[PDB]
């Protein structure tokens, strides 16, 4: 009577008319499963979903931003303006919920380096709305292999892994998540972006065309959270209807915060030791700096585990009572020898030198431009694997000085008898871009005038010929690098006064950001008023 | 539809005249299909949907830039136990109007790799004496492509 039990469950689940006739034809067709079977064994994976797929299994959608906020921060730190845009996508649905919402609304998409929080939010955003998070690992699909299930052309007509999200969950109003959509390639037959349109259509996400599940499934509420790292490979006909929210990356303060309570324990327990060893907050800072050189945090936790594991072996090597503590005075005994020096400022004013700030995709760096003035013919040597653009900024600063030899008390004929030389340690890393011109403008001015330039001041500003300081890019990462180096005075163009707000409130208080517009402001600020070394001529 | 463009719309009012004023002849005789240009601030094909809507017709769209294979507009032979025809007839299917206007969707990045160049496919329907003489793999029968008023518009005119 099992061939009749298929009636019992198919007639009782659901059922919408859109999927009613889809069984009334095959409710009888598959009963020939004694011989073969071309069309009787290929229908057990037909009802076993239909007899098991949920219908109308609803859930109380959270209409309380405090239900979300008070638990989102319960899982993640910082990302304030980021979390500001997150809620900004949330309550747009609950303003027209039920009807006049599912018909048209943008799609949330998260982009950021793969170390920073990208998937945990999915479990965080879903649990905060009484649904079921699901991490469809799309990394591995770049072709027309499985974006919609096969036909009934074989016995292995297992549904599409996409619609299996509707199978794995037991409700009809889930939170379905994707991973790294830019891991595709739409350059051959069966464009893998075509189906995703219908899957993500803010108009027909209630019709899921397939090849074995011939009926386009009707899914009323399917909350979506899309993740990626590169906007480029993301399909074009999909990107154009996504209110994408970027995920920036961490700072050396929050990097100490997360690992203080999240990464360290969630790696200590799994390290056998369930509270029999603990690392001090000061010690983490070393591991924060001297071994962590990643934008995200995926690289960080691996070190702490390596501490725990190699720490665990010490127990079997020799026991110790209670919990053993680990401070910044014993870390190398666990992780080995450091791999990245810190970048600490120098304090004592030096001749013809300045503190340059450089942006890098993994943070910020404090570079030290240094120049020399030797009796020569007037050449200009720009050394240190400098980029072609920066070399232009060097003369740009130098030429400005040449027309103002009296105004800063420079040598009258330094264009002619003083052969400069600009170096930027280290010598192996390609340094590029016009922003550092304000600094160069300083050291060159100092080196000629023999008045030292104080180093407790950071500076960065692109220079123009007649002398106006122009805006730069990446003020956020640079300043953050400057503070963690221990600098408390910064010089910055007037234009970038706007983007000063992105810094945390604390660092902004720590720095006395001098805001300038012309170089004449800087050279009075930075140069010692007295001559300490003899000139060239 | 939009605001301004008094120097824009008429350049199609000076285009549709060749069809109404002369029907049967000079209405499908290899007419010059449109093209538009402007800064990258204005919504340009936003006028597109308001062309059929302006003439009461309907509208469909297939990404010709994404048209680079035979699972696209080209046909699927009837030998198989399952296969879908080209999106040309499918486009005709989703619509209920034999002349569905189609913007040249993203053809601005048109490649011409294997499985039929999307240009040769247009040659059949675009040619005024060939559109009535289509040919599928889904079928074999010369299928009369009456009209698909392509609205060509992009900011690339080289590849
Ligand atoms: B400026 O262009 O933003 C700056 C100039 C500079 C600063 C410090 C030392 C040397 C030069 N350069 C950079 O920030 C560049 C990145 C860049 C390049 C072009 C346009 C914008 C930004 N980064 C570096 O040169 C760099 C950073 N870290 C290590 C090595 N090089
Ligand atoms: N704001 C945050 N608070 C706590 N942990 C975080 C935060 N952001 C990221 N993480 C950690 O980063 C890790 C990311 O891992 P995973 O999700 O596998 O990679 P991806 O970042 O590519 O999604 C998680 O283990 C998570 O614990």
């Amino acid at each position: 009577s099992d061939l009749e039990a298929l009636r019992k469950k198919i007639e009782e689940v659901g059922m919408p008319e859109a999927v009613k006739t889809k069984a009334l034809k095959e409710l009888d067709r598959l009963e020939r499963m004694q011989q073969g079977s071309p069309e009787a064994t290929v229908a057990r994976t037909y009802l076993d979903w239909l007899t098991e797929v949920p219908w109308s299994k609803a859930d109380p959608e959270v209409l309380d931003i405090n239900h979300t906020r008070q638990v989102l921060d319960e899982d993640h730190y910082g990302l304030k303006d980021v979390k500001e845009r997150i809620l900004e996508y949330l309550a747009v649905r609950q303003l027209t919920q039920g009807l006049d919402v599912r018909n048209k609304a943008p799609i949330l998409v998260l982009v950021g380096p793969p170390g920073v929080g990208k998937t945990s939010l999915g479990r965080s955003i879903a649990r905060s709305m009484n649904r079921k998070f699901h991490r469809i690992s799309l990394g591995g699909v770049r072709d027309e292999a499985e974006i919609r299930g096969h036909r009934r052309t074989y016995i292995g007509a297992m549904p599409g892994k996409l619609i299996h999200a509707m199978k794995q969950v037991g409700v009809i109003n889930p939170v379905i998540l994707l991973d790294e959509i830019d891991k595709m390639s739409s350059d051959w037959r069966g464009d893998p972006a075509s189906a995703m349109l219908e899957v993500l259509d803010p108009e027909q996400n209630n019709t899921f065309t397939d090849h074995y599940l011939d009926v386009p499934y009707d899914l009323s509420k399917v909350f979506f959270i899309t993740t990626a790292n590169t906007l480029q490979t993301i399909p074009r006909p999909l990107l154009d209807r996504m209110e994408v929210i970027e995920i920036p990356g961490y700072t050396n303060m929050e990097k100490q915060a997360i690992a203080r309570q999240y990464l360290w324990p969630k790696q200590v327990r799994e390290s056998g030791m369930e509270g029999r060893i603990e690392v001090t907050d000061a010690a983490i800072l070393r591991v924060i700096s001297e071994y962590t050189r990643e934008a995200g945090v995926r690289g960080l936790e691996r070190e702490l585990g390596k501490i725990a594991r190699k720490g665990a072996k010490f127990w079997l090597e020799g026991a110790w009572e209670g919990l053993r503590t680990i401070d910044a005075s014993d870390i190398p005994t666990y992780l080995g020898i450091p791999r990245y020096r810190p970048d600490k400022a120098e304090t004592e004013p030096q001749v013809g030198t300045a503190q340059g700030l450089a942006w890098t995709p993994v943070g910020g760096t404090l570079l030290t431009i240094e120049v020399a003035a030797v009796p020569g013919s007037g050449k200009l040597s720009l050394t240190g694997q400098l980029g072609e653009v920066m070399k232009e900024s060097a003369q740009a600063a130098l030429t400005y000085l040449r027309a103002h030899t009296q105004d800063y008390g420079l040598p009258e004929d330094f264009y002619n008898k003083v052969d400069l030389h600009v170096h930027v340690p280290d010598g192996a890393t390609p340094k590029d871009g016009p922003s550092a011109g304000i600094t160069m403008a300083t050291a060159i001015a100092s080196a000629l005038s023999r008045r030292p330039a104080r180093m407790d001041i950071a500076m960065t500003g692109e220079v123009s010929l007649r002398g106006k300081v122009m805006p730069i890019g990446g003020v956020k990462e640079k300043l953050l690098a400057a503070h963690q180096a221990g600098i408390h005075k910064i010089v910055l163009p007037k234009d970038n006064e706007a983007q000063l707000e992105e810094l945390p409130k604390e660092v902004l208080e720590g720095l006395e950001i001098k805001l300038v517009e012309d170089v004449g402001e800087v050279l009075e600020y930075l140069l010692l008023p007295e001559p300490t070394m003899p000139p060239v001529v």
